[PDB]
This record gives C-alpha cells, sequence and structure tokens, in this order.
C-alpha cells in the first residue's frame, strides 16, 4: 500500500522529467535519490504527526533517533529534554556522492547531523578533512551569522538531519548551557583551519 | 461515511508505524489515542469551518462548549462576547495517562482548560496537587513570559482545550479587564507553591 | 459537475453536524447559508485564480464586480486602477438575518461593502440607521485603530465584500488621495452619532 | 497522463467561467493563456521539487534555464553560484498581447527577465522602447523602493521569469557585487527617460 503511494508519486516525477526533457543520466540520478530517500514507500508524514499530540510525537522521534542520539556525545550525554527539543526540529535529508551540501562563502542558515555517510570538509588550502556518523557540521555560521568557512561535499550517499538557524536559536534559548558545547567545537575548528 | 474516512486515515498511521518498526505496545498506545481523539470519525474540520462565516462558527463553538463554559466560573460569569473570543481560539487536545503535558523549567507558550480528566501538578517539593473538569493551567508562563513553575502530568485520559500565548494576548487586548482574573489566580498559585 | 462538487462538500458538513449533534433549526440555518453562499456549485477558486496571471485575475474581478463598482460612487468615480487594487483584495461573505456582523466596542480589523442586502447600524442611543446596496461600513476602525463605534446587524440575507485593515492600508499607500474619501465619510458619521 | 491532469484542471476553469457567465471572447482568451502557460500538461511541481534536495533542484533549474542564462550577459558572465541563487527564486509567468505587465506610478515589488517575447516600455512622452529575449525590466523600483518609472506592455505572447523584491534583496545580500550591475543599468535607463 505504501509501495503503491510511492509508485504514484514517482510517476509524477517521471512525467515532470519527461516534460522538461532531462537527460538520461540525470533521470537516473533522480531515480536513485528517490529510492534512497523514500525506500519505495510514501505517506503524508506531516498530516500523520499533525494528528498526534506532543508526547506521542516526542516518543516517536526519540525511538527513531536512538542510534543518532547514542552515537553522538553531544546528545548522548545531554539533558534528554534538550535532546527531544532538538530531535523534534530535525529534517531528514539525503545527499548523493559529489553534492556540495555547503559552499564556502555563502550565507549559512542550517546545520547538519550525520546519521550515516562520509563528507569532505574543503577550505582554500588546509588539506581535506572528513566527518562521518556521529558528527555534525554547519554550526559556525549558525553561531556567527557570517559566511560559511568551508565547503562540505558528500563522498558517499549521506543520510543527514538538518537544523535551521531559527530552530537552533529557539532550542538554545530554552537550554542556554548547550550553546557553549557548540561554541567550543566551533572555536576548535576555526583554530584548526586558521581562519 | 465518517467511520470510513477515519479508517483510511488510520491505515496510513499503521503504515507509518510499520515502516518505522515501532514496538507493539507503542502501536497500541497510538491506536488508543486515535480512538479517544477522533472516536472513529474524521472530517476536514478546517475546510468546513472555513466555508462558514463568523456568526455560524461562533454559534457552533458556543454550542459545542456549553458544558465547558457553564462548569468554569471564569467563563460562566464573564461577558459572553469574551467567552466567544476565547472559544474560537481553543484547540482540542487529548492526552493519555502519564503524559507530561507541561515540564517544569521549559519556556511555556500555551495554557490548558480541562474539559474532562485529572492532572497532577508537580513541583520540586510541595506535595502533588490535582486539577480536574472546570479548571485550567499553564497561565503563569503566559502572564510572565518566563519558565514553567511546575510539571503537569495526566493521571487519566484528558480532554483539554489549549490556548496559545499569542491568542491569549490578542483576546486580553480586546477584554483587558479579564487579564486580572487570570493574574489573581496566578498570584495565588505562586504563593501556594512559594516559588 | 459543479452541482456534484457542492454535493460532496455539503455531505461532509452534514457529517460534521451529525457528529456534534447540532440541533435541527441550526442544521437548517447552516443548509440555507450554504445554498445562499455557494448556490449549489463549488470549485477550487484559489487554485484556479492562482493558475492565472495578474492581468486575467484583474479582468475577472472587474467583470464580476461591474454592478458593485457602478452602484458605489467611491468606486464609480475613482481611478479604475485604484478600483482594481481594491477589488483584487475583496472577500465575498454572506450573512443571514440577525447576524451581528460587527459588535460595538470590539477591535475592528475589516470593513464591508454591501453588494446586496440591508443592515442596521445600532449605537447605545441614537436611533437605528440603515445601509444598503452601494454603501459600506466598518471603515472607522480601519482609520482610527480603535474600537467599533456601533454594532451592525443584518436585517436581510446580505452579500458583502470584506476588506482587511492590512489590505485597506496597502491600497491606500499606493493611492493616498483615496484615504481622504474614506476619512470624510468617517468624520461625517462620527459627527452624526455624536461619539 | 499529464495530458489527462491538465484536462481535469481545465474543466474546473471552464466551470468557474460558466458559473460567473464570462463572455465568449474572455473564455477564449483564458483558454489560449492556459495552452500557452501549461502546454496541455500539468503536475504538482511544488510537491515534486519539494521532495528533492538543494543540489537536485539546483541542477534542474540550471538545466531548464540554459538558454536564458547564456543569452543574458548579466547571468552568462556572472559567478555561476549567483546565477543558481537567482534561478532558484524565479517564477515562470506568461503574458498575452496588450497586457500591462507594469503600470507607471504603481508601487513595484517584482522584476522580470524575458525568456521569449517583446515588450513595449511606455513613459508619459519619450518614444516607446522595446525589450526582448535576453533583457530584463522592473529593476528600478526594486532598487529605489519608489514608484514605477514606466508602463511595460506585452506586444507578443511573453514567457517571463519574475523575481520578487524580497528575493532580489536576499540574493544581493549574498552577492553584493552584483548589486552594482543592476544599479548601472537602472541609472542609464533613468538618464535616457530623463526622469
Ligand atoms: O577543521 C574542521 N574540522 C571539521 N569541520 C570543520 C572544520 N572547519 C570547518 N568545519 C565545518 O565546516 C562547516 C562549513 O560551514 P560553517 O562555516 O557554517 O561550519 C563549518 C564546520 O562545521
Ligand atoms: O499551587 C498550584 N495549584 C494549581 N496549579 C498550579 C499551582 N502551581 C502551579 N500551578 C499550575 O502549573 C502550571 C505550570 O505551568 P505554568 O507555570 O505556566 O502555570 C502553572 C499553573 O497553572
Ligand atoms: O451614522 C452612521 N451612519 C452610517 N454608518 C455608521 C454611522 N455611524 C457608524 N457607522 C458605521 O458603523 C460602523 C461600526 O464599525 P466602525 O466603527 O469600524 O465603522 C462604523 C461605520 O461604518
Ligand atoms: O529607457 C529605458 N529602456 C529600457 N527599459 C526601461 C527604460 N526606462 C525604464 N525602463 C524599464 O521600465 C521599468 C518600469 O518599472 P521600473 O521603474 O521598476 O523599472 C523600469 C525599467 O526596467
Amino acid at each position: 500500500s505504501s509501495r503503491r503511494q510511492y509508485q504514484e508519486k514517482y510517476k509524477q516525477v517521471e512525467q515532470y522529467m519527461s516534460f522538461h526533457k532531462l537527460p538520461a543520466d540525470f533521470r537516473q540520478k533522480i531515480h536513485d535519490y528517490y529510492e534512497h530517500r523514500y525506500q519505495g514507500k510514501m505517506f503524508d508524514e506531516d498530516s500523520i504527526l499533525g494528528e498526534l499530540n506532543g508526547p506521542l510525537r516526542e516518543e516517536i522521534v526519540n525511538f527513531n533517533c536512538r542510534k543518532l542520539v547514542a552515537s553522538m556525545p553531544l546528545f548522548a550525554n545531554a539533558d534528554p529534554n534538550f535532546v527531544t527539543a532538538m530531535l523534534t526540529k530535525l529534517k531528514f535529508e539525503v545527499f548523493q556522492p559529489g553534492d556540495y551540501i555547503i559552499r564556502e562563502g555563502t550565507i549559512g542558515k542550517k546545520m547538519y547531523f550525520i546519521q550515516h555517510g562520509v563528507v569532505s570538509v574543503l577550505t582554500k588550502g588546509n588539506k581535506e578533512m572528513k566527518l562521518s556518523d556521529g558528527s555534525y557540521f554547519g554550526e559556525i555560521c549558525l553561531l556567527t551569522r557570517g559566511r560559511r568557512t568551508a565547503s562540505v561535499r558528500a563522498d558517499t550517499y549521506c543520510r543527514l538531519y538538518s537544523l535551521s538557524v531559527d530552530n537552533f536559536n529557539e532550542v538554545l534559548e530554552e537550554y542556554p548551557m548547550m550553546r557553549r558545547a557548540f561554541e567550543t567545537v566551533a572555536i576548535d575548528r576555526l583554530d584548526r583551519i586558521g581562519k
């Protein structure tokens, strides 16, 4: 039944690609994205969660994110109520190899937690660094309100969870002691890239 | 026919739970919630009320809330036009036993009127107090813009009506004399919990 | 086909009324409203007009409102481009006999143009006055940002077009010379009701 | 299948026109618009692009707009990342011969890039000028926050891409060096029309 709803949606994407005469390799790339992102199933997730209440939604995001939470010290060792407030504002995103998730110099308005995948952190000239499952990136712009200090490129398929600057700020107003945890990491990174 | 629309919606929830591999007890808890919240029937309530006008919507909320109004002195003894302005901005919510409706220390942005159910008011150390049909809670944060002064936990299934801080403020701009009614109760409660 | 879409929508309203156990006279009142408001036909008007462009939407509202425009000196004698800017922001509303469209003392945020119907203007004590096809009301609050100076009650079924304070202000920023036309009428009315 | 979705949508437009008793020539004009705008096919484009990610959406708009980009020096010779930020915020619009896309004296909040078509630029008295594929108009109001300095009328069917003032400002905050490119053209035009 879910296999069916994904099928009808994907048919519309196919029609969109056909109308716009997208090339063959591009259509395959979009197909592969859809299979990785939705895994052959689709539901009106916003309508469903909207029909619930706060406690149920909170129990669901905690259950779904058990591995993300336990695998990242920032979350694992934090007040579970801070963790819940973060989890409720995360957006699942999938990226493909070679995607520029972040471009250096742009104005950043979201950060990313890596559930699964490897990314390259690229700066003018300081040797590529890598981040994987359990790490996060894009926090510096959220803290500074300035420009991205590096590009971040997917090496693999990446399952990420994003957090918008407005949501990051709302949570940190509620849990101001957690602001320093991010600030400490941002400062260490700014030092390491010397800029 | 309504029995039918609830059935199709609930099938989607079942599919969501299946995809996310939620445990058996959790799936039952979500089923029980849905039966209590929607009572086997569903309609596009927002579309319906949207097709009406102000007078009809006002007549409907007044009719539906006759018992809530008559059972709560704040409403029963107030200008019926204030009562209508409140009723039009209430959101029906259902909570299950053990749910933390409010957590102490968090930043509150809504209050609750109890149509039916019992809740426990819990503070660091002052002996649990109980609130039931005809009472309300969560007003203090709405008045102070500060942090919740207690946790409130459902003891029973609870049928509540919530009111957002923005809506509470809009109504009280129109009916500023009613602001003191809430302030008096908030002050009495802050005294009783000594903090 | 439109007769069909209205039928399916109205069935949902019937189900809503049944679920909430609304009284017989109330259900009839809602039926009569629906027949007067939609005249047995329904379409997704917002989706349709959304698919068009500015020029087509403007040509449509002008065509539909030819009688409203020609029957009201404020519009008939104005810059047709001001008239178009007003017409595009009007919302069709239907009221039934006895409805309080406006209540004295409330904070007003919309005004009304009467396409067809009769209303009574009611103030503490100054003798009921009547307004009909070609007139408008609710402008004073829009101009003053204060409280309604009278109640306005439908005597008949009324076909009205409303204009929100924000839309009224946006149009009058573009066409500031038209602000005085409304101000002159508001002042004359404030004089007549002496308050 | 897309031919089918356009057919069902157009039937609703036909029903809307019938209900409002629009004249024959007007109904034909709306039919011709729909054929030019949608070319007999329709999909939920917002839902589709919403299911993708940033990189895919960016690859799609770049592919679809290759000719617009290569045919306009402002884009062709710019940082491709600026171009992408512009392209992602463009809205496709179709206008018909004689449409007033912009009226002199009004408060402007969007500019237009011409993919295909010819427009006339009309001012009080300075001889009509023409703009075509590869040019843009409506930038001056975006820069000045004042009133339109000319009317712009479609001579032909026009395929345009619009950009809102808020989006224009957001992009130019990110790419402030591109602000001067528009300012230089605006100044040259203000000189030429002497006002
Ligand atoms: O030395 C580093 N080791 C690991 N990560 C790093 C390092 N330097 C930068 N980053 C990440 O790259 C992001 C680019 O966007 P941002 O400026 O908003 O935040 C940055 C950091 O999260
Ligand atoms: O002594 C009390 N008797 C009954 N209720 C109480 C008492 N103390 C607090 N409360 C309620 O608990 C809420 C917690 O959220 P809040 O801070 O926004 O508002 C509080 C009050 O409504
Ligand atoms: O003497 C009057 N003759 C006709 N109309 C009048 C007179 N007095 C008031 N009104 C209308 O009643 C409205 C009540 O809402 P409002 O205060 O926003 O604007 C008022 C006027 O439009
Ligand atoms: O001399 C001119 N040659 C070509 N175009 C011109 C000239 N003068 C004005 N325009 C365009 O007309 C628009 C009217 O709206 P706008 O004031 O926001 O921006 C204007 C310019 O883009």
